């Protein structure tokens, strides 16, 4: 069941973790792997790479397994970094791209969001076109923290035009949650031979395995080979490898994982409509919504009430990112929000 | 319970893995983490960092947790690499240093082994002293593949002399197996404030957790801060983090892990002595010995008998590295070797 939270046992809706346990088949695989984990998972890593390759309709050399997509982002940046290069990003997006770009001494070119917190793709395209050196473009889709998608018919033709000296990193961490039919995975462009795309994926979100540390990149083999020089081989942990292989066969859990996230979303959105607090469309496992009280006060009052929400995401200073917990959790949070309103805490 | 091997179920003495399961307490920790691993192991990683800091008598900023020491070697090299830097290594050692040095575009300066396969420390010192640019020195102790130690009184005064523009990476993967009293961990030099040493350690060997991917670096905080820019945070897998925390408390297992290794070593050494095949002193969980037949023939005959031994380690072309299995495995291997001798296969 669900139990009312306290500060010692809070509802955790702070890091976009799946509030469900991983698949029972994946859990069995993970636990069974422990007795084997005195040894390296060498053959199993080969099997997982092959299975991911078939999933993306590419060959094995187009897959790089990494310890989460955290490592894929780093390797992608390191592989294509130089002191002449720029990273082109929307101003409000997932911070790892900029983090590793600054480590590489790159220019970071942030493009202001449009008036609906959408990506300004014309602005991103102009940031690349007017720069005479190499550009890395980092596109998170669906975006964190906003939750919104960028339509495929807006991204795909830009990428297909092959702007000179430009590598696109497309992070689809939250893609399996998506309901909007304008969203398409970029994967088929790689299957069809694109050499200017790195697709990053993870088992941390829909597969509910954040702590297991399994992600990967999909790209042309020449791109994967370059990225491979910035990781210490493919040496994923035994439990994560076996859990990943199992989760890939448990299509029933993946349907359930999406459906539970959909139910949670509507419970939150109901409360937000009742309170008349604007929110952005949610295509991941989180909602980004507006506040009329100071963010810091709201975070503190929620924390005292046993609920950990998202950190601040400047420059959206009056917005908060609320991850979607289980339905029972989101109802308790929705109702706390209603009680806050009565006393002006929201 | 021991059973005779087949080609489908071989004795695996090829990758210096501990042939013992992980500690029973560590396995239970690892299994119990799986239900929790929908979430990132954030606080648990902080606790493991603090526990390793206490173990090495340093503060937490002097520890960097990594996904095995493989990632530590990479990060250490990336942090200190430049196009003007050289890597100084013994000609016969663990190849990851050279590998990442080459990716960085560094000169790689290999110093021939002494006539007893020991490190030529005077040659390594001279290679640094002769080079006007920055140098990284990578010292594996006990060395892989030879298994030998370099006495502390030969290494410590070199490091303590602070050669200009030189960082020492000291890889003590196998150090808990060591019996030789001339061996000393470099750790106290970091506790005493050295800024030119990176110590790398792993849970993959004495702790028997190769497949759990947990290692770490110990260094001055300024050096750890630089290394940390080349990993995607400290985001170790949940089962590994909880297994590492438990294994650090199970001192009885560590004692047993070494003792079993010692027993296995003597079984192999007894066979080599009977066969009059020279070997090097073994201070890790493997033995480097000479062959009179071609290495490739010997590798093939052992594979066919269901025993997987080490790969070739040029330039020691007439030597093989045999990992130490359980005592019962090594008795069976030892007797297979005696039988091979009768038919000239060894
Ligand atoms: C867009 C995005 N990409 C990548 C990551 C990194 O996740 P992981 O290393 O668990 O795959 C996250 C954070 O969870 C994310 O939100
Ligand atoms: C000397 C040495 N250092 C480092 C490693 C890397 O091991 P891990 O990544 O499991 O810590 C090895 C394993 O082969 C090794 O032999």
């Amino acid at each position: 069941a669900f139990t009312a939270p306290s500060t010692d046992n809070p509802i955790r809706i702070n890091f976009n973790e799946n509030p469900l346990g991983m698949s029972p088949k994946a859990q069995a695989a993970a636990r069974d792997a422990v007795v084997k984990a005195n040894r390296y998972a060498k053959n199993e890593i080969l099997m997982l790479g092959n299975k991911l390759a078939a999933h993306h309709q590419v060959e094995a050399p187009s897959i790089l397994l990494t310890a989460g997509s955290s490592e894929g982002i780093r390797a992608a940046i390191e592989a294509y970094a130089s002191l002449e290069a720029q990273l082109v990003i929307p101003e409000l997006t997932y911070g790892d791209g900029e983090h590793f770009a600054k480590i590489a001494g790159m220019k970071v070119t942030k493009v202001k969001m449009l008036d609906n917190w959408a990506f300004d793709i014309e602005g991103l395209k102009a940031a690349v076109a007017a720069y005479s050196g190499p550009s890395i473009v980092y596109l998170v889709n669906p975006n964190n923290p906003t939750g919104t998608i960028t339509p495929a018919d807006v991204i795909e033709p830009w990428i297909a035009s092959k702007p000179a000296n430009t590598m696109f990193i497309v992070d689809e961490a939250y893609a399996e949650f998506v309901n909007d039919p304008r969203f398409r995975s970029i994967s088929p462009m790689i299957t069809q031979g694109a050499e200017n795309i790195i697709l990053l994926k993870t088992f941390s979100k829909i597969h509910a395995m954040a702590g297991m540390r399994v992600g990967y990149a999909v790209a042309h083999p020449t791109v994967i080979a370059l990225m491979g020089r910035y990781v210490a081989g493919e040496k994923i942990n035994f439990s994560g490898v076996d859990a990943a292989l199992a989760s890939m066969n448990d299509s029933a859990f993946i349907t359930y994982s999406k459906k539970s996230n959909d139910v949670s979303r509507q419970i939150l959105l109901k409360a937000l409509e009742d309170l008349k607090l604007p929110y952005l469309p949610s295509e991941g496992n989180f909602v980004f919504h507006q506040l009329v009280v100071p963010l810091k006060d709201y975070q503190t009052h929620m924390a005292d009430a046993g609920v950990l929400i998202g950190r601040a995401f400047p420059p959206a200073d009056n917005w908060c990112r609320i991850s979607l917990g289980t339905p029972q959790e989101m109802q308790w949070v929705a109702d706390t929000m209603r009680e806050f309103r009565k006393k002006s805490w929201i």
